[PDB]
């Protein structure tokens, strides 16, 4: 995350840091044995890391649990990262509280204007690279689609959505990738791709988590 703040210790009691040896990605607890994250962060061998913040001390609230099964969406495109969505289901369920918590998913698809929280374990620079160990949090408003195709042309499709400041500054970075956009309290959307970070006229673009509730439903309970 660049040009945002420290959350605070278990503030963002859903997010959750894939790790394979280090941290590599994002993701979001969406009930006690199931994760979703991005598409593009796939890989085998993920060990879930819940009520982190400091990813490089253990501090007392941590529960590290191994995915048994990851299934990225059918229809991922990893050229065009259409449908960046993965769900990872836990070996065993998690013990929730207040420091580790479930996000509900969205009943409807929020409108441009919203204010959402983006949060992180990212780059916090546009130039060079700075990675911050403690969760990192920024308060954004979702774009309209016409502002987010007139930044990307020829890339977005109705899966995705802009958030940001076409005035650059504040974005989400690599390593962020995976992790959640909350509106009102609910998931709507997943840190997907964008050019560079945080750069004038080139925003964050986020898969659009209202469209896939009924997918997301269907697998975990059939899985
Ligand atoms: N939001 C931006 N700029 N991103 C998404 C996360 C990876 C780097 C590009
Ligand atoms: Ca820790």
């Amino acid at each position: 995350i660049v040009g945002g703040y420290t959350c605070g210790a278990n503030t963002v009691p859903y997010q959750v840091s894939l790790n394979s040896g280090y941290h590599f990605c994002g993701g979001s607890l969406i009930n006690s044995q199931w994760v979703v994250s991005a598409a593009h962060c796939y890989k085998s061998g993920i060990q879930v890391r819940l009520g982190e913040d400091n990813i490089n001390v253990v501090e007392g609230n941590e529960q590290f649990i191994s995915a048994s099964k990851s299934i990225v969406h059918p229809s991922y495109n990893s050229n065009t990262l259409n449908n960046d969505i993965m769900l990872i289901k836990l070996k065993s369920a998690a013990s929730l509280n207040s420091r580790v918590a479930s996000i509900s998913l969205p009943t409807s698809c929020a409108s441009a204007g919203t204010q959402c929280l983006i949060s992180g374990w990212g780059n916090t620079k546009s130039s060079g690279t700075s990675y911050p160990d403690v969760l990192k949090c920024l308060k954004a408003p979702i774009l309209s689609d016409s502002s987010c195709k007139s930044a990307y042309p020829g890339q977005i499709t109705s899966n995705m959505f802009c958030a940001g400041y076409l005035e650059g500054g504040k974005d989400s970075c690599q390593g962020d990738s995976g992790g959640p956009v909350v509106c009102s309290g609910k998931l709507q959307g997943i840190v997907s791709w964008g050019s560079g970070c945080a750069q004038k006229n080139k925003p964050g673009v986020y898969t659009k988590v209202c469209n896939y509730v009924s997918w997301i439903k269907q697998t975990i309970a059939s899985n």
